[PDB]
C-alpha cells in the first residue's frame, strides 16, 4: 500500500484505488496502473522533474529502503495477475530489488523529489511507475 499526496491531489496504483478514490477521480489510466483523485487537505510531497537513474525506495515486506539503478520509463510486458489480464504496461521502470504483493505504492525518491511508485514485482525485480511526466500535479 502507499500514496502520493501533492497539491489536492492523491496519486495511487489503479489497481488498489479505493471507492472514494473513484468518486473524487481526476485521471486515470489502466496502462500505466495510475489513478489520481482530488483531496479536500494540501499534500505533505514534492514530485522530481529530472532524469536521475538511481534514487531510494521504501519496501513494506523488509520495512526497509533500498538504494535503486533502474531503467527509464517503458513499455514492458507485464503476466496477467487477478488485477488485470495480460498486457503491456507503458512508463515502467525496472530495477533489481525485492518486491512481493504489497509492496506496491511504496515511493522511490531522488535527491529532486518523488520519481514514482512501486507498481510490480517477482523474480528479484521491482517495477515502478514514473509520475515525473505528470506536470499538471504541480499546479
Ligand atoms: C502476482 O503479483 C505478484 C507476484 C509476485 C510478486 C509481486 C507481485 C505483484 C506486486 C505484481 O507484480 N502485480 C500484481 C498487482 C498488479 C501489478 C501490475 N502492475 O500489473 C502486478
Ligand atoms: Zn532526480
Amino acid at each position: 500500500s502507499g500514496a502520493i499526496y501533492v497539491g489536492n491531489y492523491r496519486v495511487v496504483n489503479r489497481h488498489l484505488a479505493t471507492h472514494n478514490d473513484w468518486a473524487n477521480l481526476v485521471w486515470e489510466d489502466s496502462s500505466r496502473d495510475l489513478l489520481v483523485s482530488s483531496t479536500t487537505a494540501q499534500g505533505c510531497d514534492t514530485i522530481a522533474r529530472c532524469d536521475c537513474q538511481t534514487g531510494v525506495y521504501y519496501c513494506s515486506s523488509r520495512r526497509k529502503h533500498y538504494p535503486v539503478s533502474f531503467s527509464k520509463p517503458s513499455l514492458i510486458f507485464v503476466e496477467a495477475s487477478e488485477y488485470y489480464p495480460a498486457r503491456y504496461q507503458s512508463h515502467l521502470m525496472l530495477a533489481v530489488g525485492h518486491s512481493e504483493p504489497g509492496d506496491c505504492g511504496g515511493i522511490l525518491r531522488c535527491q529532486h523529489g518523488v520519481v514514482g511508485i512501486v507498481s510490480t514485482g517477482g523474480n528479484g525485480l521491482v517495477g515502478f511507475a514514473d509520475v515525473r511526466d505528470l506536470l499538471w500535479l504541480d499546479e
